[PDB]
């Protein structure tokens, strides 16, 4: 983050909206996004969403249970 970037991305990831003026932003999220934020899962195949931030957290109690490590052998991290 050595600089910023041109205009002002929204903070929803499916959104993609940019818009310089910030005023412009809080209204279209205001007005877009009107409705209340929502919860969705870090997981590609799971897909799932909850309306409740402890939904998500309970969650992913589950997918804990699978544990993976940072590193392997399929893909030899260099630099
Ligand atoms: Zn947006
Ligand atoms: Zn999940």
């Amino acid at each position: 983050g050595s600089s910023g970037s041109s205009g002002m991305p929204c903070d929803f990831p499916g959104c993609g909206r940019i818009f310089s003026n910030r005023q412009y932003l809080n209204h279209h999220k205001k007005y877009q996004h009107i409705h209340q934020k929502s919860f969705s899962c870090p997981e590609p195949a799971c897909g799932k969403s909850f309306n409740f931030k402890k939904h998500l957290k309970e969650h992913m109690k589950l997918h804990s249970d699978t544990r993976d490590y940072i590193c392997e052998f399929s893909g030899p991290s260099s630099g």
